[PDB]
């Protein structure tokens, strides 16, 4: 049915408004809206927002995850803590670890802006919380770049994940959850915004995608991020030079990674970034298939691509989204729908993406309800989890910098 339709739709529906300050639109980000539609059963897409406190920027994401939902449902909660931590100065880490010791109030690091279904792991609170604490305590030790504190972010939190992989916990379910969290995979797509400065770290074939609208009011797609997959010439050459040249012709085979990954980067698969030995170790120790050609391990690897863009008064809106939506619709398409939405030319421009990626027949937003009739089983054959976030920029504002 029609209502059951727009049920369906917006079940996940969810919208972000930044507040105004005296009246006014003060920030260079007006709002977002963000929604999901699944394909598998539990969807392994993961969508995130918040503001960091400590410091001003916005953080936004989309990861797409594999082999399970554990790493993209992990990375979703905690890539986000990690990079805030790295974008603070001694003062607030040192002010951090004191209220930490001393048991005095905890300084709040982000505002979470997440839709009732989106969710946090109760079991695995603590474990995530030492972590991120040893963290910034090694930080405060050691004593800024929002490239490289993004990069260092990526890194860190892959790490942690294998190192709590190897650990594993006296409770059978966090032991066990640690292992799903390092054995699942998850891109990454990661936008950083603080003003006019707007930072992208991608990692995987998630993409962001900036909405440009052109002097004659025309849209235009500027990327932001490149898919790292098969496709991508210089991510074939980086893998092919990392290892021996024996392997050049082995790295990427069948446009996978060893044969199997489709990401060429990513959160998790510790199948692609163990050695041998460690695998076995680990299989055999609590609670299988070593790729072919892992001659020099890693192969994997969760660091990202950074770009870097200063918004102009042009750039209306920026859209994240998993490879669900991208491999349905030209980028042209994609960005041409969200801008003629927002302009006024559905109270959800995502959701409205979602209606016209699942629902397409030449751009006729009919099959809707037999795409959306299907069960988890079927649903699969024809789409993928489809997750997408579009964030509008507040022009006034961006221009007022000049
Ligand atoms: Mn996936
Ligand atoms: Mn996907
Ligand atoms: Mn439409």
């Amino acid at each position: 049915t029609p209502p059951q339709v727009n049920s369906i739709l917006k079940a996940n529906e969810y919208s972000f408004k930044v507040p105004e300050f005296d009246g006014k639109n003060v920030s260079s980000v007006l709002g977002f809206d963000s929604n999901q539609l699944p394909a598998n059963a539990p969807i392994e897409d993961r969508r995130s927002a918040a503001t960091c406190l400590q410091t001003r920027g916005m953080l936004l994401g989309v990861f797409d995850g594999h082999a399970g939902c554990a790493c993209s449902q992990a990375v979703s909660e905690r890539l986000f803590y990690y990079i805030a931590v790295s974008l603070l100065p001694h003062e607030t880490l040192l002010e951090i670890e004191n209220a930490v010791e001393s048991g005095r109030a905890l300084l709040p690091i982000l505002q979470w802006h997440k839709h009732p279904n989106d969710y946090f792991s109760k079991e695995a609170s603590k474990l995530y919380f030492n972590s991120l604490r040893t963290y910034w305590q090694e930080l405060i030790d050691l004593n800024i770049d929002v490239k490289e504190a993004l990069i260092n972010a990526f890194k860190r939190l892959d790490n942690d994940i294998s190192l709590e992989a190897q650990v594993g916990d006296p409770n059978s379910f966090l032991n066990y959850l640690v292992l799903r969290v390092a054995f699942s995979g998850a891109t990454a797509c990661v936008a950083h915004v603080d003003g006019v400065d707007l930072h992208v770290a991608n990692t995987g074939d998630s993409r962001a995608m900036l909405g440009v609208q052109e002097e004659d009011g025309s849209w235009s797609a500027v990327t932001l991020s490149n898919d790292h997959n098969a496709q991508n010439e210089r991510e074939v050459e980086r893998l092919k030079l990392e290892h021996p040249k024996n392997e050049a012709k082995s790295v990427v085979k069948q446009d996978r990674l060893l044969g199997l990954l489709m990401p060429f980067r990513a959160f998790g698969d510790v199948k692609f970034k163990w050695s041998i030995d460690l695998q076995k170790r680990v299989i055999e120790s609590g609670p299988k298939f070593i790729p072919p050609n892992y001659y020099t391990p890693p192969y994997l690897t969760a660091e990202p691509e950074v770009t870097y863009h200063r918004l102009r008064p042009q750039d209306k809106f920026l859209v994240l989204a998993t490879d669900g939506l991208w491999e349905t619709m030209h980028r042209q398409d994609v960005v041409r729908i969200v801008g003629e939405y927002l302009t006024g030319m559905d109270q959800n421009a995502a959701t409205h993406l979602i209606r016209h990626a699942v629902g397409n027949n030449e751009f006729g937003a009919e099959r809707l309800s037999k795409m959306l009739s299907l069960p988890e089983e079927l649903a699969r054959m024809y789409r993928d989890d489809i997750t997408i976030i579009v964030v509008q920029f507040n022009s006034h504002v961006v221009g007022a910098y000049q």
